[PDB]
């Protein structure tokens, strides 16, 4: 039961790896998962249900890999402190490169993609300006932007540069190079004037 | 001639500020264009080459005023410098919000799009990342990350956070403070170490 759902999402992330969702059939999904078609439904409305399960997923392992960070302080400096948090998403979206591809361009025609994204948007930009804040103050930043507007381009940059690391976009950071670049950008605008 | 080309053109940019392409017919474009159908055909092969003949004016609006600004260097500190620059962008992609909005989503769906979006990033990546190397060969900013890899990721801050802007989207730093906050990440990133 529970089993034939994680076939069916198990078959969708693998049928992504070589082919967007238009060209992925219901058939493809239930014969993937060994399962007929009628069956499939009891399961899903659509294909476009399943890669909204799969990015739910993702979204929930990246936030509950920083809420587990979130708990436990790394004992290092501002730099690492950020890079560690980056690295969160670098991996868990850079594991699951199928699964982001698509999301992101389901955005444009699913307000359930659209609102899970941006939901997830405003927690991560949230959690972003409230270390910002307690960083200006325990005295370690200076009191330059706002600091949720501050977040918000960051988180914003974050999101654009990683995805067009991931799907090799023209033009794009090379992905062997993104956590570098963002860790740099972060760190200056967060700690100069 | 050149006449009724402008007049599909004007048309489309107008009934884009109020739907999305989808939503607007050929017949729409023909009759605010005050042509028939058919005529409409002689000037353009569907209402996709009409968005992509807005969006290349747009794009070539905005490169062209780079290219003045890159001509005339504008009497200020290196913070002036950059805002002047960025602000081409807020002011021209601002001053053409329907044509914007509706030219990135067309990204997903026509390979011309993405192509001419493509080739205008790499050529103002390029150009940032030339200004960014004659600030470090003047002594104005230090050595740190790879020119052109900084510039491919505040760049792509700008795109996304630009659109997120002018769309109004949630979340989106407001369209008031998006200048500001997009220099103050520049110049920190640009000559912070
Ligand atoms: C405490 C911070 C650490 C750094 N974080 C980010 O990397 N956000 C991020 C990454 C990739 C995305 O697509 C979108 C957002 C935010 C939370
Ligand atoms: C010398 C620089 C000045 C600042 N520039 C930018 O603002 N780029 C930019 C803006 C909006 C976009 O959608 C994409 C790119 C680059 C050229």
């Amino acid at each position: 039961g529970d089993d034939r759902e994680l076939a069916i999402l198990a078959t969708a992330e693998n049928l992504l790896e070589d082919r967007p969702l238009a060209d992925i059939s219901v058939d493809d999904l239930a014969k993937g998962a060994g399962i007929s078609r009628p069956t499939f439904y009891f399961y899903f409305p659509s294909k476009e249900a399943v890669l909204l399960t799969l990015l739910d997923r993702v979204v929930n392992q990246a936030d509950m890999a920083l809420q587990t960070l979130a708990e436990n302080p790394a004992d290092t400096d501002r730099e690492n402190m950020w890079r560690t948090g980056i690295n969160v998403f670098f991996e868990t979206f850079g594991s699951h490169k199928a699964v982001t591809r698509a999301g992101q361009a389901a955005r444009a025609t699913s307000v359930e993609v659209a609102e899970l994204w941006s939901t997830f948007m405003q927690k991560w930009i949230a959690y972003t300006a409230a270390v910002i804040d307690a960083e200006r103050d325990r005295g370690a930043a200076p009191r330059t932007l706002p600091a949720h507007e501050l977040a918000t381009a960051l988180n914003l940059m974050n999101e654009r540069t990683l995805f067009a690391s991931f799907a090799g976009e023209q033009p794009s950071v090379p992905e062997a190079r993104v956590l570098d670049t963002l860790v740099h950008i972060w760190v200056t605008s967060i700690y100069g004037e």
